[PDB]
């Protein structure tokens, strides 16, 4: 190699014991981010990495590239408060996009809140607003260096006027004012020793649900909701649509249930003045229920209480026991509810996942039933406005191969029309093709994956391809636009592929308790097939296949580098989560245990070790089989998933695989600084980050730029 490996102590007296199972954890000192021997390693490992990316002659050809057809107007759906109108907008290459405000949707926009004058390098970030119900006030979260910390500010809208109020402490939070505009909903946590920046790797328990007065002191905030013999419980509070009940949504971890509370403002003896008269409807974790609207004491819900596809409900306050629910909108058998809402007084619109693609359409509110479809070509619906009291819809849509497409329809009209509302890649779709497949699991599950490539090539095994996977936490991994995506396939020659892995939300519960818990290894087999998939059928072949996945996807391609070896050329794991055992005890790892189990647990303890990257680094036997080359990406303030997964990693990675002489394929890390898990990330570093991730494709695969 170009490179040294550097140095890294081993304490090989680090032992752990799990209910007799003896775990050697000779890099635990990783875990502490402060340090100076942490603080040496990642400087030892990012004087490798950085100029191990920079010697590649692809990746300032790549930047270039990037830098130009990244550089497009992106709009947000236009979305009315109050008398005005308000859209989120980026010119092209601006790090944050700035929010704009106008009097009507013809009228001239100006600069309502540009979080760029923030900061020099644009990592100080939007994270959560709300308007006041008549518009006239609003509240936002502002987060530093990519941490889900954050603190609450508020404006005057007419003038743009920044007022006193400041909330700190807040993260995981709601933001929901009562109609009266006297004050709004948040949550906090509790003061705690050390660091509060995203830095630390400290766990958030006992978050409290407070009600802020506007034009007062934080430190004169009600708390309205508390859970002191429940750490892990998380309370977020919205108000219905008339203005009268507050709803608790009560959440125990990341499991798509919770408990429902309300409480009627009305019957409060002297307003909001401490804990509420909490009224407990649903008084369980059985189920979710997310609000959509109500008529009175007639409460419609989104549910998947006894319907893993999920479901719409009517629940009457006065007669609120389950026998007497009202299905409004039946479950289907395939097609996943993936939200609802409720726009001009008695319309619903209904967003459905259908073969991992989005439909849209609009039913009554009285009946349910279906009054219109709205066509969308193949891809998602990431966007959307339209509350009870307006009149109109605004939705985007995106596809893999077409950038954002924003329409309107004007709800108050017999004939309703959608239209493009704003349109704008210098691409050309008919270039390439888009094919859906479904391919047999190890226990036989047909699971979908996207492919996308250029029209015509020979399926003869000589095309390196990109294939991404999440698998959990009920999330869909639908078709978006990636320029960074296509200038791979236009300049590299690559072909793309999406599987779509149990674990997610593709096919609604069933999928996702099909990797989890016990089941959690089902996510890695349906990968691996994938990859076995493209390579059978002639797409690529192992030595030019790259993988990679974020986060929970980083833990996917991990342990498929631990598993199958033999079946990669290349992984890139991001932010991913590495040591199973240990992940409970940081920051807000202790809501996975959900999708995972917990070490404290044997019987969880026996699945999690089998699997566990950290714990599963292994020589391959075969004398032909080395690891894949792997490159980590990481960051010092990603709170979400704390650094030290990482740091442990490559330790172990460099110790036991970098040291073997058959190991010729590099084994790197990269911590960026100012950065976290990746909300909120500037435009500059996403580009910077995509240039490393295909460089290091381009140098480790020996791919050539075709101009
Ligand atoms: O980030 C996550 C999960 C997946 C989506 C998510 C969200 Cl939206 N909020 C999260 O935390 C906040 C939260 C909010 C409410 C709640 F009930 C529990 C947690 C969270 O942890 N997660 N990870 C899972 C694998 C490693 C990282």
């Amino acid at each position: 190699l170009s490179f040294q490996y550097p140095d890294v102590y081993r304490d090989e007296t680090a032992v752990q014991d799990y209910h007799g199972h003896k775990i050697c954890d000779p890099y635990a000192w990783l875990e502490d981010p402060d340090s100076e021997q942490t603080k040496a390693f990642v400087e030892a490992q990012n004087k490798i990495t950085v100029p191990f990316l920079e010697q590649c002659p692809i990746r300032g050809l790549y930047k270039e590239r990037m830098t130009e057809l990244y550089d497009y107007p992106k709009y947000s759906c236009h979305f009315k408060k109050g008398k005005r109108y308000f859209y989120f907008y980026n010119t092209g290459l601006q790090n944050q996009r700035v929010l704009y405000v106008q009097d009507s949707l013809e009228g001239e926009a100006r600069v309502f809140l540009d979080p760029n004058i923030l900061s020099d390098d644009g990592t100080v970030a939007l994270r959560g607003y709300a308007f006041s119900e008549d518009g006239e006030y609003f509240a936002y979260g502002l987060s530093a260096s990519g941490s889900d910390w954050v603190t609450i500010k508020f404006m005057k809208v007419d003038g743009a006027k920044e007022l006193p109020d400041v909330l700190e402490r807040v993260k995981f939070s709601c933001m929901a004012w009562t109609h009266d505009g006297k004050g709004m909903f948040y949550n906090s946590y509790p003061q705690q020793d050390g660091k509060s920046d995203g830095t630390e790797t400290s766990t958030n328990l006992h978050q409290k649900l407070y009600y802020h007065v506007l034009g007062t002191d934080q430190s004169e905030d009600i708390l309205c909701a508390e859970f002191p013999d429940e750490p892990k419980w998380m309370g977020g509070a919205e108000l219905s649509d008339d203005g009268r009940y507050v709803l608790l949504s009560i959440r125990e971890g990341c499991d798509p249930v919770n408990r429902l509370w309300y409480c009627d403002l009305q019957q409060e003896s002297s307003g909001i003045a401490g804990i509420l008269k909490w009224v407990k409807l649903i008084d369980n974790f059985e189920g979710e229920y997310d609000y959509v609207t109500n008529e009175g004491t007639v409460f419609t819900f989104k549910t998947n209480r006894h319907s893993p596809n999920y479901r719409v409900i009517n629940i009457d306050f006065t007669d609120p026991e389950e026998s007497k629910w009202k299905v409004l909108v039946p479950e289907h058998e395939k097609d996943v509810l993936e939200w609802i809402a409720c726009v001009r007084s008695n319309f619903l619109v209904l967003c459905y996942l259908h073969d991992v693609k989005n439909t849209l359409q609009l039913h009554d509110l009285t009946t349910g039933a279906l009054l219109k479809i709205f066509p969308l070509d193949v891809g998602s619906i990431v966007g959307y406005s339209g509350q009870k009291k307006d009149t109109e819809i605004f939705y985007q849509f995106t596809s893999f191969l077409s950038p954002g497409i924003i329409y309107h329809c004007d709800l108050t009209k017999e004939e309703l029309e959608p239209r493009v509302f704003r349109e704008v890649v210098k691409i050309d779709a008919s270039d390439y093709q888009t094919v859906q497949i479904f391919y047999p699991s190890k226990d036989g599950t047909k699971i979908p994956m996207f492919i996308v490539h250029k029209k015509g090539i020979k399926l003869d095994g000589s095309h390196p391809a990109f294939l991404y996977g999440y698998g959990g936490f009920n999330i869909s991994i639908t078709p978006n636009y990636s320029v960074s995506r296509l200038i791979f396939v236009r300049h590299m020659g690559g072909i793309l592929a999406v599987a779509n892995i149990r674990g997610g939300g593709e096919y609604g519960e069933t999928w996702h308790k099909g990797g989890i818990l016990a089941n959690k290894q089902n996510c890695f087999d349906d990968f691996q097939c994938a990859a076995e998939y493209l390579i059978k059928e002639g797409y690529t072949s192992p030595k030019r296949l790259t993988i990679n996945g974020g986060s929970n996807g980083g833990l996917l391609v991990a342990a498929c580098a631990n598993q199958r070896p033999d079946l990669f050329g290349c992984v890139i794991a991001q932010v991913g989560v590495m040591d199973m055992l240990k992940f409970h005890k940081y920051t807000i790892g202790h809501a996975w245990t959900t999708d995972y189990g917990c070490s404290d647990s044997k019987q969880h303890f026996e699945w999690l070790v089998k699997y566990s990257p950290l714990h599963n680094v292994k020589l391959p036997e075969a004398d032909d089989i080395q690891y894949p080359s792997m490159l980590l990406l990481t960051a010092d303030h990603d709170d979400r998933v704390v650094p030290l997964h990482s740091l442990k990693f490559i330790a172990t990675l460099q110790y036991i695989v970098g040291r073997s002489r058959k190991q010729n394929n590099p084994l790197l890390i990269h911590v960026d600084t100012k950065a976290g898990h990746g909300a909120g990330k500037p435009t500059a570093k996403v580009i910077e980050e995509v240039s490393d991730m295909f460089a290091f494709i381009a140098r480790c695969l020996n791919v050539d730029w075709i101009p």
